[PDB]
């Protein structure tokens, strides 16, 4: 049967995916084959975002989960008031792999909150 739609997306490695995230909230919207990659991350996460939001401009979620991200679960983890390193702690796993990064916390909340006002 075809049931090989996710087993196809899933082909990318969940580290890649991980830099291309790391690489949009640094500078997201290059010309060459940045914008339909980087268009299905802009859409995945303003649409689970609005969803866990009352509308726009709130406080957004610490934890955001994007489970079906190229076949790769991506967990967003949003520093609290007692945490010193003051940055997004990024957790994307894939079966055997897992993979763990940080980025500046100004960038990942400055960019979802223009991604909810992008929505509108």
């Amino acid at each position: 049967g075809a049931g090989t739609s996710a087993a196809m997306r899933q082909a990318t490695s969940p580290k890649t995916i991980l830099e291309y995230i790391i690489n949009f909230f640094t500078c997201g919207g290059i010309r060459r084959r940045n914008e339909t990659q980087y268009q299905e991350l802009i859409e995945t996460m303003a649409e689970t975002l609005k969803s866990t939001m009352p509308d726009r401009g709130a406080p957004l979620p610490e934890n955001i989960i994007l489970d079906d991200m190229d076949g790769c679960r991506v967990e967003f983890n949003l520093p609290g008031e007692n945490n010193e390193a003051g940055q997004v702690i990024v957790r994307v796993s894939k079966g055997d792999h897992s993979e763990t990064r940080e980025i500046p916390l100004a960038s990942f909340e400055k960019i979802c909150r223009a991604l909810l006002f992008r929505c509108e």
